[PDB]
């Protein structure tokens, strides 16, 4: 992998793994998510970094809010996937990190994701606005204009998602974290809450549908000693709600659509 | 990737990813065995394979893993290089067994081997046989002819025979139950969650403080899409070694036993 030659963006291929791929020998969207994040954190490494200097100092972290994936065509195993991927100041709000798949033989646009990521104290668990002098460090690895991977008007990936209400049309319950699921830092792994969300939907559809959109926001942390239940609501192609919370007490971690179409 | 000069081994590099590596930034034992799964796909495919023979698919027979053991020496970091050898051998009308090799791509060093005991099922019926001389004829031009192991040593970890846990555990996971990221292609569960499921079962004060050096796993049966598992340790030992024991949640049907070995870091 590589940053472009104004090294505003960063590219990488990838060549589809045989554990990587689900009954239909295609990427599961799992496997892209975890590709999403590999070329994410490659260009973060390659520009000095994803905290800044003053971030360490004051203990804050970049942390995700919501994810945003929509898939035309899973690449097959064997398949060479080109990915591009960049970030964008949202001001005070936060940051975004945008991504483009393409078939590395065809060059065609294959996926697209967008990501909103918000500053937090990783000890409290607080989160705040971005300050001046934090935002000021990181805007010259940034495009200045707008570049957006979502750029059409009310588009799905800024669309409001509403909390599922009981009873659950259907659930996968006591979902729990192994070591696999955790990243180096001992934290579960975002794309771990997608493979949940997914779980609670009935093999049916997954069997005769492909998953085309997935929106996923994130409210609260699994931590590793952590139980979960997932709900899923029929809200319909096939459109569906989805809801993650603690076994438990019932607290939400997430929430999120997806929507599916016929093969 | 690619097979050797003499085309009876196939080579592949690797460049560590960021979600392949634990605590201590390099990878897991389970990255390393995806990994391993990875290059015997790749050398099945170079050479006409799918690892099923033609009189295989025939018969409806598949190759399933009896066995599997690893020793790691050093784990690759984030970023790394690794490069990993492989062949497979016939070891007569028994089954057959896949070696493989993991070096540093920068120093050439050895980092890591492993062994793996292959048997011949039918798919529908899931009976075991031997292996018969008409399939045996069709992939022995794929192998080397002389032996060529892993672990070539005369009383080594990788043949020992590995005994029953007994009630009650040491430590034990209980309700471990797969999700749609844990199976193959086929809807079967991958190889590599019942390596996770058996570690669940180590404290976490030991994979803290101690590296895997040795994993022995046997495979005695299959746990289904709709299963659920109960991984049970006992220590049994500088080092420290322990016994496993994968079992069905409910009826306690052995899917699984095997052995790990641990040093101080
Ligand atoms: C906006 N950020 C995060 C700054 O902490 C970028 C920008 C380019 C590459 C990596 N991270
Ligand atoms: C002995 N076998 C299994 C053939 O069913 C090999 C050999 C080389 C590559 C792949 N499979």
């Amino acid at each position: 992998g590589s940053l472009t030659e104004d090294g505003l963006s960063y590219k990488e291929k990838f060549v589809v793994r045989s554990y990587e791929v689900g009954s239909n020998k295609t990427a599961t969207v799992e496997t892209i998510a975890n590709l999403l994040q590999e070329v994410g954190c490659n260009h973060a490494q390659s520009v000095g970094f994803a905290t800044t200097t003053t971030m360490r100092k004051l203990h804050l972290i970049w942390v995700t809010a919501r994810m945003h994936i929509e898939i035309y065509k899973y690449p097959a195993w064997g398949d060479v996937v080109e990915i591009e991927t960049w970030c964008q100041s949202e001001g005070r709000i936060g940051t975004r990190r945008d991504w483009i798949l393409k078939d590395s033989v065809t060059g065609e646009v294959t996926g697209r994701a967008t990501s909103k990521w918000v500053m937090m104290n990783q000890d409290t668990r607080r989160l705040q606005k971005v300050s001046d002098d934090v935002r000021d460090e990181y805007l010259v690895f940034c495009p200045q204009e707008p570049r957006l991977a979502f750029p059409e008007e009310n588009n799905r990936s800024l669309k409001k998602i509403p909390k599922l209400e009981d009873p659950a049309q259907y659930s996968m319950i006591g979902l729990k974290p192994r070591r696999a699921d955790l990243d180096m830092n001992q934290h579960v792994n975002n794309v771990t809450y997608i493979g949940w969300v997914l779980e609670s939907i009935p093999q049916e559809i997954v069997d005769t549908h492909e998953l085309q959109v997935i929106t996923l926001d994130y409210r609260r942390e699994c931590q590793q000693d952590d139980v979960v239940d997932s709900l899923t609501t029929t809200t319909s192609d096939s459109q569906f709600l989805h809801l993650l919370r603690l076994s438990g007490d019932g607290q939400e971690i997430n929430r999120g659509t997806t929507l599916w179409r016929k093969k």
